[PDB]
């Protein structure tokens, strides 16, 4: 169904917005 | 239906922010 | 209907993170 | 109801996103 | 209920991005 | 339920919303 759907997209943004402060990290620390 | 559309539009959000995890 | 709203904020969003990803980085 | 609160809330997380576009923009520009 | 959970979590969301458009600007600005 | 699952991730969301506006910070200060 949809709302699982939706669930598992949302999951994936978590996921992909975890990368983006893991990668910021290394920026501030550079 | 809109559900669907919803789960569209967060399939959208996801794949920019994938451009942005990998940019630079 | 408030899910057709929800959809059109959604989709106003993605354009706004697209916008953000595609700006050429100085 | 909270349907239209969502909708509120995510107007909001839009607004704050044209927000970050337009600093970005400004870093991109200096 | 569940809804009135997810308008909140929205809340937060809206509130940290707004945190990140003024660390943008202070990057612009920097 | 899968609206309770929905307001998780939007949980976790705000959570990696919140270290990526940290990451902009320390970014932002060197």
């Amino acid at each position: 169904g949809e709302l699982k759907a939706i669930a598992q997209e949302l999951k994936a943004i978590a996921k992909e917005l975890k990368a983006i402060a893991w990668e910021e990290k290394a920026i501030a620390q550079g």
